[PDB]
């Protein structure tokens, strides 16, 4: 019924938020939509399995606000397997490799892959990741699509079948789905290519142990009977003294302040009085999530460990089901899995197959692309689909089509009255992962304790200290990398 | 409580449904957001316009269905003013001209502009009305946004600005938000190029005697109680026998079919149970409607036809609010007025001023471009800006961005169980008009009648007999029309030639 403040969605950003009232002492209620909570993460435990992350999983170096939360938590990570060779599948064929980046040997092709990687991180300079719209091409780069963007710049095939697959990969979308101006923010943000495609030192270095969705489950350990399940928000209501929440199940509740913690346009799901202003109203339909099946085959054993593969492949190609793989055997050594993501139109297709049917042709696949029968012998298989969520509306985050960020951008995290907007989609450092969606929650949470009068302005965003379990080593290109010309450029020479 | 079929949306779909579902027998209900029916057409009444359409307006020939529906409830049409000369305003200065498309001199632009327009069509030739993503490319133009396209298309930035304005104006969109694909299944499936942008033999050609919100009206009355005002509908729930639909206002109805006959989008609005299939669940956070503001600004007598201008100005510019007007003074000579668009970004830019501080920026333009300080002395001014609407969502109608059509465009009036889906965005034929809530209504409210067994399969999608008080002239092409060289086409008969 009455409390301080009411949070609409029990993700990590929504739980994240409501832990941070709580510890500083007033009255938190979570409404959550679901039979659990943690949203886009989602642990399956099972015999078979002993636990599986269904959706958001690893974390790495500069994700220093969720490694915090975990630990304090007391979970505890490890690292992903990348002793032995990557694998890229080129043209039926697999290449070993090593290092992050995947290498080329025909020298303008080589020429071209170094431009491609090195044009994204120099455009990125020049984007503010508190505001992108002010990015000085800002509305040049928001009119083009990333397809756009990747014609003009890949003077080879090889490199533009490379970039594509970065694209869908990253943000589970098409390249002419997406904004070039959005595409390049997002990576900006997470800290640069090296860094958003690195297994070590990077985005995909850990995972927890027993899940992440154990971090979503503790923080309802400790808020109790606080947190609702099964309350989807239908109605808020601003017009009186108190902010009246309404509920599917009829229930109401009365709060001085909310925190919409829920991906921006399942805010459509809430009827609202009186009316969002013109540019959110508007903002919530142009503001799509990606499509992703998440798979994990298991096996016996990591077969592929005995020649010298980690695991890790990247398919080029339309045939191809699944574009990225990584190892997912337990730090023990047990529980052998390849885990696959299968992207953007491939899962709108395969998802009409039977669950059978996706995993003979992932077993296929990876017999191939591995070289080995022992992939054809699977002994369990996990899958989501995460597009047929009525609660997530996809994975792994929102996508800007393009002329979208720099219309509607800066309304993202603007309250309206007393709804403050947590949420990955409104952080500026890795937005779109669980560290985005903490660093939402917690400065979402820090607004209304100014608004309180409890804190002052200065302390809304605050910094994190690094992780002394999980440091971050620095960024390097090398002098070639940073010298070499362009494909245009060795043209105009000559 | 109880009844045959639950009619969600009060618009011209639901209420056409709801009319033939009544007329055949079947005891519906229709559940309505707003505190009135009519949707994204609405007529105010005051003592200074008598009435004035601030939504849906113009209907004209081959638009067969809402002129019989309008017809049948003993409303008439009158003539949109172009008498005299409309205005192409360019680059500062006005150009007065006759005929539907702004002509031009020089002899490159005049190639490029004639085959700007006849590529449209062209395209537009290979796109299947009832199924655009089964185009040949469907694929290559899906990927593309209109702004790609023209970059492609127009030899010159004359054709190019003007395709650009073409666009704004058609769709409430910029050219770098919206498909290739859509933007030209769009424009076919109204009848093409020509048939959408005029007014005479056109799009535009007339208005309805005292608004287009009678339509709605009238079949309220028709219905009595049966139409539900301020029931938003949040739940409807499909697994037991009957159908649940819960509104905001905790009432409960049952039903043995649900017609939705709201925009796509607005789907997002109800929680469902069972959830809506994959998808379904994704189409609808991927589409959209256009921004506009409509604006309507009254002088002492329509000064502009003593000048031989017939008050449509095409106005190209960043600088200009308003890119398009008409004529909207009443039949009778009274009433003086012009109705204007501020359309995509300008609707969201110009939305921060007051009411006061974009009248004068409109009558400062409409002075420039009429060349009339009588221009500056309106008696009064009326809008409505779409944007804010939360059961609308914009207007005029839906747009898909690239990608969305080919992926997603077959779930869009794909049953889900026992729901069936009306409104203009599900219609062949002038889809996003009030001619295609028709077309999608009474299609919706037959496949519902086939269903329970009483129409055979042949009779869900039925023909128009065409209007005899709007007959429709067809479109014509003349032969240099048909066979001058593009301005490519130009250049590569040169090179031919002297080698
Ligand atoms: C799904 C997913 C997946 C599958 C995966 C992933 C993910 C996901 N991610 C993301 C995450 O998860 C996110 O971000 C988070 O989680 C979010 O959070 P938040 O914000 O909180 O949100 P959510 O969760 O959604 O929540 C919300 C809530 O609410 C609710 N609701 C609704 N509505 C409502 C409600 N309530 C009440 N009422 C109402 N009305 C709901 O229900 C919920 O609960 C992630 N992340 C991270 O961090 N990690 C990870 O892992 C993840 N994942 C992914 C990733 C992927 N990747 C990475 C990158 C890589 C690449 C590489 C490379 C490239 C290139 C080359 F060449 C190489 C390499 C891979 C991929
Ligand atoms: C808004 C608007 C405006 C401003 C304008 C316009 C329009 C609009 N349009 C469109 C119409 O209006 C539409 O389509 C219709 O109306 C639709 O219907 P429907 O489908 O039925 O839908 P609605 O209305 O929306 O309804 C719905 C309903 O529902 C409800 N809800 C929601 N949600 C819910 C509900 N309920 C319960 N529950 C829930 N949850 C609501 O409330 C409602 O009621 C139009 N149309 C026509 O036909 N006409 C017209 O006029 C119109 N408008 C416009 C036009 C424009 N334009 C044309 C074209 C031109 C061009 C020219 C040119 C170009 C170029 C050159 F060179 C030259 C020239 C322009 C203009
Ligand atoms: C040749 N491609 C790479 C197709 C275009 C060059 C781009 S650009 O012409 O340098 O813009
Ligand atoms: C010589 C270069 C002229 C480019 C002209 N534009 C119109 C910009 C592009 C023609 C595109 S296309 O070449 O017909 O595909």
């Amino acid at each position: 019924n009455k409390c301080d403040v009411v949070v609409v969605g029990g993700g990590i950003s929504g739980m994240a938020a409501a832990k941070l009232l709580h510890d500083s002492g007033l009255n938190v209620v979570v409404l959550e939509a679901r039979d659990r909570v943690g949203g886009r993460t989602y642990t399956l435990r099972n015999q078979k399995v002993k636990y599986v992350d269904l959706g958001g999983s690893y974390v790495g170096p500069t994700q220093n606000r969720i490694l915090r939360l975990a630990k304090e938590l007391g979970l505890e990570t490890y690292k992903v397997n990348e002793v032995e060779r990557l694998i890229h599948h080129v043209k039926g064929k697999s290449y070993p490799f090593r290092g992050p980046f995947p290498p080329v040997w025909n020298p303008i092709t080589y020429l071209d892959h170094n431009n491609f990687w090195r044009t994204m991180d120099d455009m990125g300079r020049e984007i503010p990741s508190d505001a992108p719209w002010k990015a000085p091409l800002a509305e040049e780069w928001d009119n083009m699509t990333m397809k756009e963007l990747l014609d003009k710049l890949c003077w080879t095939e090889s490199a533009k079948q490379l970039a594509t697959l970065f694209v869908n990969l990253c943000v589970t979308a098409e390249t002419h789905e997406v904004s070039a101006l959005w595409f390049l923010w997002y990576v900006k943000q997470c800290g640069g290519t090296t860094r958003i495609i690195s297994t070590t030192n990077g985005g995909q270095e850990r995972k927890f142990v027993g899940g992440s969705g154990q971090v979503s489950e503790r923080i309802m350990d400790l808020l109790g009977d606080r947190v609702k399940l099964e309350r989807p928000v239908i109605y808020i209501d601003q017009t009186r003294e108190n902010v009246l929440v309404e509920t599917l199940n009829h229930e109401m509740y009365e709060a001085k302040y909310v925190i919409s913690a829920i991906p921006p346009t399942l805010g459509m799901k809430i009827h609202f009085n009186p009316p969002l202003p013109m540019m959110r109203n508007q903002m919530i339909t142009r503001v799509p999530l990606g499509s992703v099946i998440k798979c994990i085959v298991y096996y016996k054993e990591p077969f592929w460990r005995k020649k010298d593969y980690c695991g890790t492949m990247i398919i080029d190609g339309e045939e191809a089901p699944v574009a990225y793989t990584l190892d997912d055997t337990k730090p023990e050594g047990n529980y052998a899995a390849i885990m696959g993501f299968i992207l953007a139109h491939k899962a709108r297709k395969l998802a009409r197959l039977t669950k059978e049917e996706r995993l003979k042709k992932l077993c296929e696949l990876y017999a191939k692309v591995l070289g080995s029968l022992e992939a054809l012998e699977p002994v369990h298989y996990e899958e989501k689909n995460w597009c047929e969520e009525q609660y997530s509306g996809g994975c792994y985050t929102t996508y800007f089509p393009p002329g979208i960020l720099t219309q509607y951008g800066r309304v993202l995290r603007q309250p309206v009255d007393r709804i403050y907007f947590a949420g990955t989609e409104t952080a500026t450092h890795w937005s779109g992962y669980m560290e985005g969606a903490v660093e939402a929650g917690e400065r979402a949470a820090r607004e209304i304790l100014h608004a309180m009068g409890k804190i002052p302005e200065d302390e809304i965003w605050q910094s994190e200290p690094e992780s002394v379990d999980v440091p971050a080593q620095p960024i390097t290109t090398t002098f070639l990398e940073r010298h070499l010309p362009s494909v245009p450029g060795l043209l105009r020479l000559i």
